[PDB]
C-alpha cells in the first residue's frame, strides 16, 4: 500500500505517516528521538521524517538498487543494505559521502543491524547466512545459525542476541553471541516473514508478510498476538522504540 503506519502501545488506532511518493517501501528504522528512516525500495532511495515534520527528506545516497534493510545508531549514522548491488553502504550525519563497508561475498543481502560497539550484522539472504563485521578489525565471520533458507530480517538487542526471520522456513530464530544454540521462537502459522524488531524489554515483533499481519510475542509470554493495524498488505519491515510504539512499512 506504499505507506508507513504506526501504532502507539495499547492503541487500536493507527496513524499513517506523511511520507510521499513511496514505491514498495521495505526497511524501516527509528531512534529514541522519534525520527523514522525508510528504504523506499522501488525508488532506489532512503527517506527520513523528523518527528513533528510533515515533509520527508531524502538521504544523499547514490547508486542504490532495490535497497532493503536500514539501520541507525545513536550518533545518527545510517546503514542501508543495497540489495541489488550486493553491498552495505553508510552515511554519517551531515555527510555527502557514502561509505561501502568491507563485507565480501554478499548475495542479495536483506537486513542490517548495528550495536553501540559499531559491530554490523547483515542477513546474506542469497547465501542462507548471517554475517558479522567486527568493528575496527573488519574481520568477517559467519554466525553459526543452521538450516536457514533465504533469511531476511535481522535485529540485535542490547544483550547482543541476534534475531532473524528465516523467511524461507516460515520461522523466527535467535542466537546469543558465541553460542551454538539457536532458539525457534513460538510464533505460529507464519508465511514468508520479512522483518523483526526487538525492544529493551525483550518483546519481539515480526512482519508476517504473507499473511498481511504483524505478530508479537510480549516479553514473558508464549502467546502470539496480532497488532490491530487496519488494511495492511504484505508488510515488509518493522521498528519499535522504547515504549512499544511500532512502525510498519505497508509495502
Ligand atoms: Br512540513
Ligand atoms: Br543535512
Ligand atoms: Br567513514
Ligand atoms: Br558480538
Ligand atoms: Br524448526
Ligand atoms: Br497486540
Ligand atoms: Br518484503
Amino acid at each position: 500500500n506504499n505507506r508507513v503506519v504506526k501504532l502507539a502501545a495499547g492503541s487500536n488506532t493507527q496513524t499513517v505517516l506523511p511520507f510521499t511518493g513511496l514505491n514498495t517501501p521495505s526497511g524501516v528504522a527509528v531512534d529514541s528521538a522519534g525520527t523514522v528512516w525508510v528504504t523506499d525500495h522501488g525508488n532506489n532511495r532512503v527517506v527520513k521524517l523528523a518527528a513533528g515534520s510533515n515533509t520527508q527528506t531524502v538521504l544523499p545516497f547514490t547508486g542504490l538498487n532495490t535497497p532493503s534493510g536500514v539501520a541507525v545508531d545513536s550518533a545518527g549514522t545510517v546503514w542501508v543494505t543495497d540489495h541489488g548491488n550486493n553491498r552495505v553502504v553508510k552515511l554519517a550525519a551531515g555527510s555527502n559521502t557514502q561509505t561501502v563497508l568491507p563485507f565480501t561475498g554478499l548475495n542479495t543481502p536483506s537486513g542490517v543491524a548495528v550495536d553501540s560497539a559499531g559491530t554490523v550484522w547483515v542477513t546474506d539472504h542469497g547465501n542462507n547466512r548471517v554475517v558479522k563485521l567486527a568493528a575496527g578489525s573488519n574481520t568477517q565471520t559467519v554466525l553459526p545459525f543452521t538450516g536457514l533458507n533465504t533469511p531476511s530480517g535481522v535485529a540485535v538487542d542490547s544483550a547482543g542476541t541476534v534475531w532473524v526471520t528465516d523467511h524461507g522456513n516460515n520461522r523466527v530464530v535467535k542466537l546469543a553471541a558465541g553460542s551454538n544454540t539457536q532458539t525457534v521462537l513460538p510464533f505460529t502459522g507464519l508465511n514468508t516473514p520479512s522483518g523483526v524488531a526487538v525492544d529493551s524489554a525483550g518483546t519481539v515483533w515480526v512482519t508476517d508478510h504473507g499473511n498481511n499481519r504483524v505478530v508479537k510475542l510480549a516479553a514473558g509470554s508464549n502467546t502470539q498476538t496480532v497488532l490491530p493495524f487496519t488494511g495492511l498488505n504484505t508488510p515488509s519491515g518493522v521498528a519499535v522504540d522504547s515504549a512499544g510504539t511500532v512502525w510498519v512499512t505497508d509495502h
